[PDB]
Parts: C-alpha cells; structure tokens; sequence
C-alpha cells in the first residue's frame, strides 16, 4: 500500500543491478508494481534515467494476427499486412511492449512474430536486420543483447516468460528440433506480400519438457548466485545478464538432449 | 459475424459519413464485435470513407485523478501534461488512445479538454486550445461546429457526447458553475503549476441528472435529423454537430427562463 515514483522506482532499480549505459530487455506485469503516481510511464522514465541517453530498453511486442489464415482462409484478402510501425504489440505480452512501441523516439524491429520494440541511444541497432526467417537466433535484437552484454528484467513476471531463452533454443546442439512453418503478410516494395516463414517452433516446448521450463532454468541460474533479486515498486523482479543465461540454457539443453 | 476494412466501410457510408467530413467520434468498441485487423480497422476504414482531407477525432482528457488534490505530498511526483507524451483517460475507452497513438496523430494543449485528431486539418483542430474554458469556441469542439462537422457514437452510451459540454458553455441560463483547478504543464518545457478556470463539465447543472445529454440526444434523433444504424454489431447514432448544438443550446437556454 505504498505508492512509487519516477523517483522511487529509479531508486530500485539501481538496487536491483541496473546501471549507466547498458540495454535491458524487459518483460512485465505491470499491476505487480502496485500504485505509481503518474502511471507505468514513471517506470520507462525511471529506467532511462539509471541507464542514461545512451542505454537501450527493450519490449518483446510480437504481433497480433492469431494464425487467422490457418483459422481460415478466405479472409486473406482482409488481413492487413504486417508494419513495423502501424501493426500493434500482441496483447498477451501486456502493456509494456506498447509502452514502449507508443512512446514517441521508440522504434521496432521487422521479423514480425519475434520483432521488438527499442527506445534509446542504440534502438536503432538492434532494430536493425532482424532476419525474417529464424528471428530468434544471431540475426535479432536478442542475439545482438548477447553480443552488447545486455541484461534481462522480470519487472513481475512469471519466469517462462523470458524470451531470450528461445535464442538458447536456437543455439543449443539437441536432436529433433521442431520447425514452423507458416505464411504471413508483409511489405515489400511499399506493398502487402504474403511469404512463407521458416523458424525453430517457440510457440510449444521441445520433445516433451513442460509449457514452463524456462522458468526452472532460470531459477537454476539464479542459484548460482550471478544473478540478482530484488523488488521494483511492489513487483518482486529478477536482473540477469544476457550473455551469461543463454550460455547457460544451451548448456542445460545441450545436457538434457545427449542425456536424452 | 466478422467485420473488415472493406465492410466497416460500408457501414459507415450507410450512416452518412462522406468525403470532407470532420467527426468526433465516441466508442465502446467491444460492442462492434470481431474484428479482422482490430479496431484499427474502424479507423482505416473512417479514413477511407472521409478521405485524407477528412479528419476523425477523439476526447483523450488526460489520467490525473485529482492526485494532486487527492494527496499532495505527491504534489512533485506528478510529471506535467504534454500533448506529445500524456496518455489519454482510460475511462474514455481505447478509442482516443488508438488515434493518439497512430502516427501522424496529434493532441492540444488544454489538458482536461484536451482532443486527438488525425486526418487533413487535425492541425487546424488541435491548434490554439484554451488553457482556460477549453469547451469554448477556441477549441476543437468549437470549430467541429465552424466546419459543420460531425458526432459519432460508436456504441456508446449516448450522455457521453462531449460536443454538448460547448453548448453549456454557450447557452446563456443562470448560475452555471464555474470551476477552479491547478494543473501541471509545460511553460518553457519545463514543469509549472497554474490555476485553470472551465464551466464544470464533471457535474451537470444544479438541476439535471449526471445523464441528462442522452435525453437531449433522443429529443434531436425524435426530430428526425440524426441517423440511426449499424457500424459492425454496434448500435451507432451519427448527428450533424451544428445542428445538435444548436438544439442543445435552446433546450438549454428555455429551461433556465423557467425561473
Ligand atoms: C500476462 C501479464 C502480461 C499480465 O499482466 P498484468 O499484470 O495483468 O498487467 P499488464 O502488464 O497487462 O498491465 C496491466 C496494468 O497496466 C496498466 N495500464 C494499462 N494500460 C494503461 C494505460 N493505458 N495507461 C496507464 N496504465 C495502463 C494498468 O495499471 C493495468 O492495470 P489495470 O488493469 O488494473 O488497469 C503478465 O502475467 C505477464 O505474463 N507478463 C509477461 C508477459 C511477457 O512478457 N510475455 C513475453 C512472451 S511469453
Ligand atoms: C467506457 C467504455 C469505453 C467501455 O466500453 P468497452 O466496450 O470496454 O470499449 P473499449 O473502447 O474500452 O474497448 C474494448 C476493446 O478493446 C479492443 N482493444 C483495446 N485495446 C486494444 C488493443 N491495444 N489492440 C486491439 N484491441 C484493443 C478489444 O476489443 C477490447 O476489449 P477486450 O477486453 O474484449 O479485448 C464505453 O462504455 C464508453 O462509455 N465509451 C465512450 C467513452 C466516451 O467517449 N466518453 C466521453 C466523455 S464522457
């Protein structure tokens, strides 16, 4: 029954391990936080402030067609195609991302399913190249978070909601992995084409581990005492580097395959 | 029954929306059922109808709460409005945020009166809004009625047509209640306090119901001037908004005289 500011909340998220200059990718439930004077944007407000002009803040927004093509065909012609910066963020993700994506200098990568939205000194960055085909793997803003030794928050969240765990998938030497395939409207040449998308399967779990695995991977991770707990308003959270849970999760998966 | 572009658009050309047309536009967009695109589509298909010199438009307001009076104390805490960064009431429903967020949207300056637009002259209609009375003639509402626009209600409940709150502003009747309250905003991009003054749009005349817009809404449809159908699966009401003003302001002004 406490309330946070912009103040407040950059308070905590010093504590919590956020600091100048580095890109976080955050994943939210926002009533977690409990009462903020002026609304979630203190919490955007806050990050950017800790991690300064030069900082990055993520949001997975992915987009919100809901295979209306395979739920029928014949309403093809009426799908609007997908655009990085009219299609809006999958509701299943909950406000951040649109948080995020609405605010004005923010921008959004173009792999449609796994595209991101950025705002900050290096939004651009990654943004940019998002490979269309396998979006979750070198080629994508969650590849480049490895690469810039980013960090992960879970502002509230359930922790199988960690989409950088779906670029462990991608990596990681295991037999039998699962591909999607499917087709969806996008733009080229300023017009509404439909192509076909090739994709390791992220929509469902591999070879019969629960819908909820990452979840016990990062709390594994997390017992290894290198990453970090602390709470953002009210939200109980978790700040993990990057570079150093996907390297785990391969591990784990690459353990668990031979392991059979 | 699913709606698409294509299909909202005819419903919108059925009610009456027509090349050139400015319409503020109220909605409860639950009620127009499935969607194809979302309601996006609903504001695709507006712009197709109307055209790119149309513009649509939508009551944003602003989220305060009255924090300031609700605990100051927080007073600081609360960022000022700007018209580029401040979300639009929720009580109002998606639909002004939808435009707010669209780009090539723009908003105004007064706060609590504060419209979104979009479309050919939303620079026209956002521009110059009064700090002080922002339900006057020097506000979007004002010249909805210059430009001979138009009022839509999306499904919405009909006591929620805005456009009304400019004819209390206008109709001459006794003892209006005015309003005082201090708000955050911009001045040299910077955070500063100021005292606004609006007639109250938050409670009626002492006298009416918190509700008594629907009553004189029905009384115009009775007349025979609106028009009455189906956008999606919501039930909507398109009115001219010069012509409801118009009306509302007499009804207004003749109930006063009863004195
Ligand atoms: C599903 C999930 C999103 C549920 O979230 P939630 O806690 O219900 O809340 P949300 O993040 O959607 O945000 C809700 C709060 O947003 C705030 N909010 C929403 N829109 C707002 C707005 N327009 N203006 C101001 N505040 C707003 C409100 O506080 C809202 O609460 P309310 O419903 O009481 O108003 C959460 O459980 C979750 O799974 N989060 C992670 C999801 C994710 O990142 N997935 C990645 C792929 S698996
Ligand atoms: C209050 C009121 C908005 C509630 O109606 P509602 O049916 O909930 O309508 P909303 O406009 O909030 O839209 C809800 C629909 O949003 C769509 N929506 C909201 N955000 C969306 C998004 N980001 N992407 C896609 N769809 C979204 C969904 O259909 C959603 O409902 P769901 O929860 O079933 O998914 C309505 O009764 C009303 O009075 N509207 C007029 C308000 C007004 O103009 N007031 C003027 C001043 S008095």
């Amino acid at each position: 029954s406490r309330v946070s500011t912009r103040s407040s909340l950059a308070e905590d998220l010093r504590a919590i391990g956020l600091a100048d200059g580095d890109a976080v990718l955050v994943h939210a439930a926002l009533r977690k936080v409990g009462k903020i004077v002026g609304g979630p944007d203190d919490i955007l407000d806050a990050m950017r402030d800790v991690i300064g002009p030069a900082g990055t803040v993520l949001g997975y927004a992915d987009w919100q067609l809901e295979d209306e093509i395979r739920d029928d065909p014949a309403m093809r012609e009426h799908i609007p195609a997908f655009d990085p910066l009219r299609s809006r963020s999958i509701r299943d993700n909950g406000f951040w991302p649109e948080l995020i994506r609405t605010t004005p200098g923010a921008l959004r990568s173009a792999s449609p399913g796994a595209s991101m939205a950025a705002i900050g000194g290096e939004a651009e960055w990654f943004t940019a190249d998002h490979a269309l085909d396998y979006g979750y793997g070198p080629r994508s803003p969650l590849g480049k978070l490895v690469e810039a030794k980013g960090k992960v928050l879970m502002l509230g969240a359930p922790l199988d909601t960690m989409t950088l765990l779906h670029h462990a998938e991608h990596l990681a030497d295991f037999p039998n992995k699962r591909i999607l395939r499917y087709e969806a409207p996008i733009l080229v040449d300023g017009e509404k084409v439909w192509r076909w998308f090739e994709e390791f399967d992220t929509s469902d779990p591999p070879d019969g581990l629960a819908d909820d695995y990452f979840a016990g991977i990062v709390e594994e991770f997390l017992a290894t005492g290198r990453g970090k707990r602390g709470k953002i308003g009210e939200a109980s959270s978790v700040l993990v580097p990057a570079d150093e849970i996907v390297a785990f999760a391969v591990d784990w998966l690459e353990r668990w395959g031979r392991t059979a």
